[PDB]
């Protein structure tokens, strides 16, 4: 139908702003520490402690294959980097430290495209 194509046009353009705000929340980790999934070979117990591991590519993928229906899914994932990092990693360490800078100045970032997401439709 005619609305099924501009239900998926509103979703081709939804990916374009996450993708847009994906890569402003990633400029924020220049360590690049939240890049890629925590290595079960390098962590082989982290299972028993994150029961949701979530990473910047993982996010990437979900992102491409449009799998974020709305702007509430995407801070979902971009949460759990955050949380689970502040859990598994003591308050004294790089990995801690790295999270609450993200979280910090993620918020501007995500701020906006709320405002975005709403005014846009």
């Amino acid at each position: 139908s005619m609305e099924q194509v501009a239900m998926e046009l509103r979703l081709t353009e939804l990916t374009r702003l996450l993708r847009s705000v994906l890569d402003q929340l990633q400029d924020k980790d220049p360590a690049r520490i939240f890049a890629q999934p925590v290595s079960l070979k390098e962590v082989p117990d982290y299972l028993d402690h994150i029961k949701h591991p979530m990473d910047f590519a993982t996010m990437r993928k979900r992102l491409e294959a449009q799998g974020y229906k709305n702007l509430h899914e995407f801070e979902e994932d971009f949460d759990l980097i955050i949380d689970n990092c502040m859990k598994y990693n003591a308050r004294d360490t790089v990995f801690y430290r790295a999270a609450v800078r993200l979280r910090d100045q993620g918020g501007v970032v995500l701020r906006q495209a709320r405002r975005e997401v709403d005014s846009i439709g």
